[PDB]
């Protein structure tokens, strides 16, 4: 089973003119590795993959992979709407030394099933890396159903997991039963902080979630506690993760909220975000603060 | 805080010709009281309130109240689309000795907000009983938003709780913060089994959920365990409740599934259901069995 | 082909104390028959069927049928959530002398396909009257798909039409091709005023729509014009019907709006409506007026 | 009033190796200009804008503008998910000699209203060209509401119109009343073929729709007929446009369908499409054929 445990969708730190902030992004990466995370996921939703051009994503992936220097497994998110671009980026990910790619379904056209299976097969056939599907229906307008994920895992041996980004116990549970029942080492990670504990208890594999950026100790210690069999301690950490997603309500996109939380939790990085995200206002920054304080995270 | 803890939406046992089965529905009630539940909810969704005429619901409520004989608090579900009928049934609930009513938003027309607030105020003003709101958007097509529930609790002192029926941690959490933050003794119960533990850990009040019919020990012991501070034991029970809602996938309406589960778990009652529900087929009955067995419930 | 042409969903006139207003409802009926409509539909959505108890609907149907006295075909809307009640009401419609029933899909539980087909078959088998399906997905949360309507017409020879209530050319066109291609004399009526002309031009059969209450001349003359081959004149009337549905935005439910429009267009009836509908306020009454005036309808 | 009448979203012809087909795309353009259209819209949805990288869209826009050589007004679709890319592409559109841009709302993140207004203002401020909004909620997951389109037209003098892509008379009518009532020369075009006639009769301005590629005579003649006051002739053409959108059901994306229809209607171009669209199969190609034949278009 590949890419299990706590794997944060790392934020891409930018300068004020919108270029990659190498020192900042590097410090972030080093904090998270130091925190004990089980991998790193660059150019996810929170990574602002969809506000970036192709060449920029290449640059960011290459840098990110380099700085990690194989200390933990790296995942590059290579998806989008342009299928050829997905292949290009996916192969580049491979050449640049990534351990795997994370591919979302195309999100402008909601593609026929035949075409969706065709698309995921083509991108899977373009690399020899393990490939993680990415479901996020709230944003895509098209759900990767458990049945269809099972069709994809049945078709290609390199389709070996999924980040399931949905506030739904039923989708997580059904994903686990349908897909892991057919493919026991196929990996199921939830996309939201408040579903980690549940995902574990359902027979799933972990979380890729935003709180990994500014508070990875909480998810890392939950996982460690669960693995040591100490469920009580694990549910205690869970109690914090249940509360954390209130902050994501402060803006849309909440990519700015995450960065501001990194700062407030002790890592001073530029919080610049790419449009059409925008700087979080001081009132809401302050409201974010009281929240992090309330939960004993700063 | 009224109507906290484990309060099952009790199944209405029917004869083959569709009349109330007094011996069966009585035995069911007695099992649940014996199991240690904290109240009983008749004529909920699972109670088949919406396949029943007015006079039948009256008869069922009266019988149900009488059999309970004040051993636990009783809630009568009195809602529907016909507002006058809701008042009638709500007052009758009162005369018949109910401890409270449970009122869903009208579910054919999606009511303007002005009318929805007006409707709930008029029903609340028709009784001196405590009143529970009932959110179930999947079926109603209109969500009782935390903000709006807070407007209702602000308006009427007898609107003192909610059964929130949705597979969503965000709605439960937002419901607790918005409404309980403004009204600390306002009751928040979840409508699904897999959300009980989470509901508790979020500062909510319990569950009204189907598994209370055929497996109330699980929810009752979870609650007891959590109240005694033993979180580990409580999460263990939670592990079973995470799995239970698979069975509700076997039919729609799954009212039949619940009854069949009552039987399989040791209480031999007629499983007749009112159309347009229908008898569960033997294959799926058998699939329900293996599931209950897998989970150590029969 | 049964129930073609202009068939209004007639408003049920109530007194200020909420009783059937026999003089008013009778005058309304007589105006419409005099306007040249092709039938009458009582206890539709606009008829307030879902705010009424069973016995009241019987009383209203019986009265309505009796007053019409076979001058035009009468349709009784007998649907709801309670299947047994649907049969009861449907048979009563028959005994009372109705020419057909109009049956919507159950709208609380969104019923499995197997159960939905089973339900419509059972109701169709309970009478010898022609049966009109009623699709209104915005309110039901479950669409009667063309394919499924074709399965129902294929199963029962007395399922002979549909009122399709949806703002969509695609659903209307798809309904016509799938169902009428298989069953040429199967009737397709649209539920909205602005789709009548289109429904005709697509090879459909007419309209059941609210404007038939207060402005049936417009739809009746459109139909007449189209039947005489004078498309220009028919599109002229269409121009008015395109504008009319603005008024339905004034309240929800807009059953009040329709009644107020009946008055303003020259028929002085009580505009009382059953909760949770409410009296339209004077401002909006006035806005309704300017609208009817600007369109040359009062 | 800018960009009124029939303005096709032109297909981008690609070679078999996926490069811009200059001869084919040029012949297409010349057929449409010859057909009497009122403008041309490159890199729309049908233009495959979202399967293309930035540099390719520039190349296509430049070529398209140059070939048109000011014979009709040209619109370049410059939108997407990357805001900076939208500005870049928008300015380039300007330098390259475009008469206007067409900008859709960002369609991955569904952006807060504040950020959406901010985004459209920023892209509008990056050019001096007239700017056409593009609503397509089925694909975007976020509707450009009439109210909001009115807030945008109120804010920026160069936001002067909209292509409204939705199967809904209400949205079109509400768009016209809200926005044109405030801004009489603000242009409202519908995105679907079957809504053109209605859009005209509602006081709107025309259509940008796929049938303009392979059958522009129909829309052009409808417009001409309506403008000459001959409504009958105009509704006749409308009858064909009502039927045409059946073909778009043959695939998703239906970009392939449109190209195949161009061929079948007499213009032999490469029908290659960019993934994740794929070649239409022969059966469906043949079904497309019978359809075009049925309607007297080949």
């Amino acid at each position: 089973a590949l890419f299990t445990g706590i794997i944060p969708p790392v934020s891409t730190i930018f300068t004020a003119d919108g270029q990659l902030d190498k020192p900042g992004t590097a410090a972030l990466i080093d904090d998270l590795i130091k925190a004990g995370v089980d991998g790193l996921f660059f150019l996810g939703s929170g990574g602002e993959f969809s506000q970036l051009g192709a060449e920029e994503r290449k640059a960011i992936a290459r840098f990110a992979i380099d700085h990690v220097d194989r200390r933990v497994p790296v995942l590059i998110g290579t998806g989008g709407t342009n299928a050829r671009e997905t292949i290009e980026l996916s192969q580049h990910a491979q050449q640049a030394g990534a351990d795997g790619i994370v591919v979302i379904n195309p999100y402008y056209w909601k593609v026929s099933e035949a075409n969706l299976i065709r698309y995921f097969e083509q991108v899977a056939d373009s690399v020899t890396l393990p490939v993680m599907l990415y479901n996020f229906p709230a944003l895509t307008g098209q759900d990767l159903t458990p049945a269809l994920v099972k069709t994809l895992a049945d078709s290609r041996s390199n389709i070996i997991g999924i980040k399931d980004t949905i506030d739904s116990v039923a989708h997580l549970r059904s994903m686990i039963h349908t897909v892991k029942g057919a493919h026991p080492h196929f990996t199921v990670l939830c996309g939201y902080d408040d579903h980690l504990f549940n995902t574990l208890l359902l027979g799933g594999d972990g979380a890729i979630s935003a709180s990994g950026n500014f508070a990875p100790q909480v998810s890392v210690n939950l996982l460690k506690a669960w693995r040591d069999g100490d469920v009580a301690k694990a549910a205690g950490y869970h109690q914090t993760l249940l509360q954390i997603p209130q902050m994501y309500q402060l803006d849309t996109p909440f990519v700015n909220v995450i960065k501001e939380a990194i700062v407030l939790c002790g890592r001073p990085v530029s919080t610049h975000v790419l449009p059409p995200a925008s700087p979080l206002d001081e009132p809401r920054k302050a409201q974010l603060k009281t929240l992090l304080q309330q939960l004993k995270l700063c």
